[PDB]
């Protein structure tokens, strides 16, 4: 009946944005804060009432020996990169999934492709071929889920919300089952 998420993932994917999105689209409505440590939010899947206790690595990126102190107990893992930017994709096998499996060993991870509205925005377009590159492509995605041995591989814009609902209700199944 309580399960513990860890959101991680590199500096600015949007995981605060996808804990907030989801945290606003509680009902009955509460303020949502502007930190998620044990923050408890409940959810109901399929048949089930869940106590879902998020936990948000914003601001530990960097702090690689502290930041693992909050893996042990987990549940499932949402693990994030951005569509408007590889180098974030590049680190999902090269630096999230190692760390990852080794603190979280047999804990399911959803791999989520964050900011798909910015896929087809010019000024993104634009800024990411001065540097050779280009928004990240769904299949793209789908081969790093497959790689890593993800639960689910699900695209979200926190911006228009989209998506945002069925990764958590994905995360409570995973953490179910
Ligand atoms: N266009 C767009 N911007 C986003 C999206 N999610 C987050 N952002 C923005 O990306 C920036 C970083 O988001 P944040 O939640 O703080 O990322 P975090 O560091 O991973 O926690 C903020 O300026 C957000 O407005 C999205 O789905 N689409």
């Amino acid at each position: 009946i309580r399960k513990k998420l860890v959101i991680v993932g590199d500096g600015a994917v949007g995981k605060t944005s996808l804990l907030i999105v989801f945290s606003k689209d509680q009902f009955p409505e509460v303020y949502v804060p502007t930190v998620f440590e044990n923050y408890v939010a409940d959810i109901e899947v399929d048949g089930k009432q869940v106590e879902l206790a998020l936990w948000d690595t914003a601001g530990q990126e960097d702090y690689d020996r502290l930041r693992p102190l909050s893996y042990p107990d987990t549940d499932v893992i949402l693990m994030v990169f951005s569509i408007d930017s590889p180098d974030s994709l590049e680190n999902i096998p090269e630096k999230w999934t190692p760390e990852v499996k080794h603190f979280c060993p047999n804990v399911p991870i959803i791999l989520v492709g964050n900011k798909k509205d910015l896929r087809n925005d010019e000024h993104t377009r634009r800024e990411l071929a001065k540097m050779k590159q280009e928004p990240v492509k769904p299949e793209e995605g789908r081969d790093m889920a497959n790689r890593i041995g993800a639960f689910g591989y699900m695209e979200t814009s926190a911006k228009t919300k989209d998506g945002v609902r069925e990764v958590f209700e994905m995360a409570t199944r995973a953490a179910l089952q």
